[PDB]
């Protein structure tokens, strides 16, 4: 439905206001694509975290943002080594198939050191994230569409179109009309 | 001929491979546009500087890249205060009208702290910069097209289309067909 | 320095390129002087307003340009009644003593409906107005010379000599060498 363009190092689509990089299990990033952390998204994340803190949530200034292909290989193999391949494929991502390689995705973490999962904090993200240009990328119940286990804590920066996407309740795959799902 | 789109904070055109932000004296950046320094351009710049050093040129590991609207206001007013308005309008750019606010423009500096101007080094940039996704933006003899005094040291990251642009020998204004020149 | 000539219903001096009407608290306009809005100045003002909007400032197409002696009488009296005479004398102008009766002066207004005062917008006028033949007439710091409270939003069309005047940093009074100051 959407026209997905292969730019070699990554795939993307034309959003209403911006080019939107598409990285998922159907649309990988090349092993060489190493854009680093996007500074517009980072600045917006810093404001979001500060807002969550002001609202009384115990959120850390530290986060997991950009993860290079090499960092992702290590993370994935560590999961394979500790919990086995089946589990790694369930909650991690093989390298090149994590949105964190875009430099536009960020996992929010509590001051306790755990990824954010508490109900009211998770809901604050759903209600507020679009004010900062972010969507909560992986919702429970959209797992078949996105291809990924739900992450209450994972934000993807999309910029101006975030409010429209949030209002729709749709995954990016449904909203723009591109395929996600499992590796096959 | 170029469909220049006003995207709100900035103008841009559709290149052959990528969207190209267009910033000059006819297409300013908003006072609120603050993207920071593009990390892809940074990564390419590291490689370029390393290659120039290997070719024997005394190039610094430090450069002048992103300048916010606020930084540009200060830089511009220092020129005005020190050399007068006429000279400031020659050497500098009014805030919102410098490509440095795009985060895609980099002034290369020698190891002595002066902007690079030496003939062989300037020619190296002209001959090699497109291999790293850059063009020498403000060419000798093109001041009437671009609107800016020539800068032997100033690279604009355009990505893959840099090789085609370099081969043409044209300013971006002429190559893509959009307005440049002085203010007004 | 300047030879100020009484032309009947107004005073003027010879500028480097054109006759420059002089209207201030030392040199008022006659009650009968009703030129209407100068259409060359208006044509330049429309281009300047368009340029500011393209630069991202929320400037209205609506402005306060020509104000006849009768209009100024009403404006002045309304301020006297609302704020009292002392206040009216500080921020308004008695009829015959406003440069707006020349048809060459224009107050720029934001789409919010307030006169322009925001810092970056006021600085844009200072940096760019002369390109359209205008000077910012009433600067902070120049009240003693001009005789008027600063107006960040008030442009006086002087034509070609605007660039030399802006570069000097002077009020018209200081630049041309004529008297200004308060009513007495
Ligand atoms: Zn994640
Ligand atoms: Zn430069
Ligand atoms: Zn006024």
């Amino acid at each position: 439905k959407a026209e997905v363009v292969n730019k070699g190092d990554y795939y993307s689509i034309q959003g209403k206001y911006d080019e939107i990089i598409v990285a998922n299990k159907h649309y990988p990033l090349s092993k060489d694509y190493n854009p680093g952390e996007n500074p517009t998204a980072k600045a917006e994340l810093v404001k979001l975290i500060k807002a969550m803190q002001e609202a009384g949530f115990p959120i850390s200034d530290h986060y997991s943002g950009f993860r290079s292909y090499e960092t992702q290989t290590k993370l994935y193999q560590d999961y394979v080594n500790q919990d086995g391949k089946a589990a790694a494929d369930r909650y991690s991502a093989r390298p090149g198939y994590s949105e964190h390689q875009t430099g536009l995705a960020f996992d929010v973490i509590g001051t306790d050191g755990d990824l954010v999962t508490e109900e009211k904090a998770a809901q604050w993200l759903l209600d507020h994230a679009a004010d900062y240009g972010f969507v909560v990328r992986y919702l429970k119940g959209k797992e078949k569409e996105t291809g990924y286990m739900a992450e209450e804590w994972h934000l993807r920066y999309v910029g101006k179109e975030a409010k429209e996407i949030a209002a729709s309740g749709l995954s990016l795959e449904e909203y723009y009309g591109f395929e996600g799902g499992d590796y096959v």
